[PDB]
């Protein structure tokens, strides 16, 4: 009987998860797990909502990664009557199992949302995440905005050292544009991005030209892993996978 909107796609991936698939009306943009989500109407992306398109599914309630923007429409929605519940957006190893807990409390579900964060904990436990001397640079990348490397405090970092890897750029927060003697001083053995970075760059063949790059270790042979933009910062039930495939590649190296 309720009507739910879910933004996040880790957020809709855990309700789906939870049983509530049959209630959930629309999502947002970076919703495309699993695929039943994909057939839902999209209220547009997280980061740039609007009041309007939310309220026009008519929700009863809506289930919202922290991460959302702007919080005004978060407040807006609420004084309409609707349900609002924040999910954590911590990019961090331990916070999957803080949002499945606020999914299932929500969904009045604390029962399976208990097995679920069981059965994340086990997963995410056997991934080897011992240190390894391998040095890893992600890039961020837009249609035509400057390509960006990140620096600790990012979600791309969190996923490096859970790993066990070491994030070449060291010493700043968030991101900053991608220098010539910047990358070659970080000397990355992995190039890791997005398959959206990839779209923005044009092609993978791209990513050779990003200033120094082709001096690096990682260049000299290519070596590069492309990830779905969500699995891959995303943070949410496949982090386990992502980050036990993130570890092999270091091996494999
Ligand atoms: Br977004
Ligand atoms: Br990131
Ligand atoms: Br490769």
């Amino acid at each position: 009987a309720e009507r739910i909107v879910t933004i996040g796609g880790d957020v809709t991936e855990i309700a789906y998860a939870l049983g509530a698939g049959d209630e959930i009306v629309a999502r947002d943009s970076t919703s495309q797990q699993p695929q039943a989500a994909q057939k839902l109407p999209d209220v547009g992306y997280m980061r740039t909502l609007n009041a309007e398109g939310i309220l026009a599914m008519k929700p009863t309630m809506l289930l919202v990664s922290e991460l959302a923007q702007p919080s005004l429409v978060l407040t807006q929605i609420a004084s309409s009557g609707v349900n609002v519940v924040t999910v954590p957006g911590q990019t961090t190893p331990e916070s999957v199992a803080m949002k499945i807990n606020a999914v299932a409390t929500a969904l009045h579900q604390t029962e399976k949302g208990q097995k679920l964060i069981e059965d994340y904990q086990q997963r995410l436990a056997a991934v080897n995440k011992t240190p390894l001397p391998v040095k890893v640079l992600f890039v961020m990348s837009h249609g035509g905005l400057t390509p960006m490397a990140a620096g600790q405090n990012t979600a791309a970092d969190a996923m490096i050292r859970a790993a066990g890897g070491s994030n070449a750029m060291q010493g700043f927060s968030r991101y900053r544009p991608l220098s010539q003697e910047g990358v070659i001083a970080s000397a990355p053995d992995l190039l890791l991005i997005t398959t959206d970075g990839v779209k923005a760059l044009g092609s993978s063949e791209n990513i050779w030209k990003l200033p120094g790059m082709a001096l690096t270790p990682a260049g000299k042979h290519k070596r590069l892993l492309v990830v779905d933009d969500m699995a891959l910062l995303g943070f949410g039930l496949e982090t386990p996978q992502v980050l036990a495939q993130l570890r092999e590649k270091m091996e494999q190296m």
